[PDB]
């Protein structure tokens, strides 16, 4: 009935979860390795840019195989990584670990994305919703009360519980042409990488560099949350519409709030403003871009889908290397800015292509 999606929705709730939650368990996972929490950043880019590399033929080469059977091994990888992860003696386990879970993502993706078949962005982006709010959170949470590897654990086990509804189921080119939507994937490229050079250290920026708590810290992964939350809802009502203008301005805001990370670091109640409207900003040119793919190809979809999933991650990888350079040679402090040019030069582009198109 409904439940055969439901089932599927708490899986796009958890496959979001554990990508997101190393943002923070940065420093639980720094004590425990005996690097900087800047260091650490790797295991974010290893991540991504693995799930780039192997995104299109992963779902290309899998698509012979019927659905069930295809989420159940999908689902195996990432529960037995998880263990793994939650195992993980070195380092470089912990990013074996993640990328197999990358493996699981890469696949994953695209087969709900197919599998979707407004009322499949409705039940799945629910669950993406809450991914946010409370999957980092309590992931944080969960990590400075058990441990990093018991929340890793905690995921591995969850999806465990999932499948056994998963497994209630029956069994089941032109583009690199097409230049309107190659500049969508460029846009993307570039200011994702603005967002994730900041972000994807939003907590070791929080605690060392600005002076705050690590609830503090806590309270604003939930305010981005939120904010996620009033954008996605800001882009459902003049969505249709204006939707070129509304991902120029919100890659102005990006812009922003990338260059006022320092001038706010400083009030505990900037951040929260900043936040509230970072957040607000990043779901609009996501689902501006998601949106602008859909349209701009039709004709394979899933391919397009998945595509634009690799360069995503390609994206944050890249994001997620610059922020570990600028930490790791200058200073965390900077990635504000540093992240502000990516973003300037993705809202110029942006309006050449959109004015464009
Ligand atoms: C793994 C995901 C696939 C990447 C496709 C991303 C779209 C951006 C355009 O790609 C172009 O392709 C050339 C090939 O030589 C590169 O020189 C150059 O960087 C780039 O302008
Ligand atoms: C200048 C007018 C035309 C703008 C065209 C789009 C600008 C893209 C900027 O390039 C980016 O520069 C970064 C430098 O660090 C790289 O990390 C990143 O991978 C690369 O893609």
């Amino acid at each position: 009935a409904w439940l055969r999606v439901v089932t599927l929705a708490v899986a796009a709730f958890i496959f979001n979860t554990t990508e997101f939650v190393p943002v923070g368990l940065l420093s639980d996972i720094a004590q425990s390795f005996h690097m900087q929490t800047a260091q650490v950043g790797i295991m974010l880019t290893i991540y991504a840019w693995v799930v780039a590399l192997m995104s299109l033929p992963f779902m290309l080469m899998t698509s012979q195989v019927e659905r069930r059977k295809l989420l159940i091994c999908l689902f195996v990888v990432f529960i037995a990584s998880h263990v793994l992860s939650f195992l993980s003696w070195s380092f470089t386990v912990l990013v074996i670990s993640r990328i197999g879970v990358a493996f699981a993502h890469a696949i994953f993706w695209s087969i709900t994305a197919s599998l979707a078949i407004a009322q499949a962005l409705s039940l799945i982006a629910t669950g993406t919703a809450l991914a946010m709010v409370l999957g980092l959170p309590l992931g944080r949470i969960v990590g400075q009360y058990f441990g990093w590897r018991m929340t890793f654990f905690a995921i591995g086990i969850g999806a465990l519980i999932t499948l056994l509804c998963l497994i209630k189921l029956l069994p089941l080119p032109l583009l690199f042409r097409r230049p309107a939507l190659m500049s969508i994937y460029l846009l993307t490229v570039v200011v994702v990488t603005a967002h994730y050079t900041a972000y994807s250290y939003i907590e070791p920026f929080v605690q060392n560099i600005a002076g705050f708590s690590a609830n503090f810290a806590t309270a604003l992964l939930l305010l981005l949350g939120g904010a996620g939350i009033i954008g996605s809802v800001i882009f459902g009502k003049l969505g249709n519409q204006y939707a070129s203008a509304l991902v120029s301005t919100a890659i102005a805001l990006l812009l922003v709030c990338l260059a006022l990370l320092l001038p706010a670091a400083n009030s505990e109640i900037h951040l929260g403003v900043l936040s509230i409207f970072w957040g607000i900003a990043m779901m609009i040119i996501g689902l501006g871009m998601q949106v602008k793919v859909l349209a701009l190809a039709p004709d394979a979809t899933d391919v397009a889908m998945a595509l634009f999933s690799g360069i995503f991650n390609i994206g944050i990888g890249a994001g997620a290397l610059v922020g570990n350079q600028v930490s790791l040679h200058w200073s965390m402090s900077m990635i504000g800015y540093v992240g502000a040019v990516p973003a300037f030069a993705a809202l110029i582009w942006s309006i050449i292509i959109f004015r464009r198109w």
